[PDB]
């Protein structure tokens, strides 16, 4: 698809059989989800927004669908106010932005 | 152009007569800039993001060139750590996504 600007770039993405709401955010070096329960084992990463850091879960290797896309990745789980998808997962759609 | 997303899509942008670096932001509804000094009047607001609030002025008219292309709109000013270009100007210079 060509998605336009007009409103926020939200999709539909399924992790863990759920599907969820997600904004494509090019913003986003990584991918960062609301509380949720993944597979595997984690570790620490601390990130920085725009008011400041908060701590998330990274799990790797997770399996994530967006707008019907299958990818592979490294998913940030923590207190987002938003799921995002970022520059980590865009990729793998083969995303890019056009003027 | 086309802008792939390996790296962060940054640009140079001009706005109030300076130079600046700025990222194209899907994520942003609006466009947020460093701590600079813009004509006209202004009035405050609180913008949300991964680690919480932040005060800005927010201006409104204002002209920016964007890699070249010219817009106008909004600009929210104050202590963001990264300079975005967001929505409201992104769909002025026809930026869209696309996969
Ligand atoms: C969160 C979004 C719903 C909204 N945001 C826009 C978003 O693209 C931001 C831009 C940004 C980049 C770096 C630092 C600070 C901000 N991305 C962001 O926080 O990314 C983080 C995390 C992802 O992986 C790494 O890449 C960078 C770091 C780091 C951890 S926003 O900036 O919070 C924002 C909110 C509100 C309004 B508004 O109301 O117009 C306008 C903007
Ligand atoms: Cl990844
Ligand atoms: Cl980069
Ligand atoms: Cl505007
Ligand atoms: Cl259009
Ligand atoms: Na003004």
């Amino acid at each position: 698809p060509q998605i336009t600007l007009w409103k926020r770039p939200l999709v539909t993405i399924k992790i863990g059989g759920q599907l969820k709401e997600a904004l494509l955010d090019t913003g986003a070096d990584d991918t960062v989800i609301e509380e949720m329960s993944l597979p595997g084992r984690w570790k620490p990463k601390m990130i920085g927004g725009i008011g400041g850091f908060i701590k998330v879960r990274q799990y790797d290797q997770i399996i994530i669908e967006i707008a019907g896309h299958k990818a592979i990745g490294t998913v940030l789980v923590g207190p987002t106010p938003v799921n995002i998808i970022g520059r980590n997962l865009l990729t793998q759609i083969g995303a890019t932005l056009n003027f």
